[PDB]
């Protein structure tokens, strides 16, 4: 039920920064 944060975030994950 519990995960360790998401890779993307907002949809997609921003370029560098």
């Amino acid at each position: 039920l519990g995960r360790v944060d998401i890779h993307v975030w907002d949809g997609v994950y921003i370029r560098g920064r």
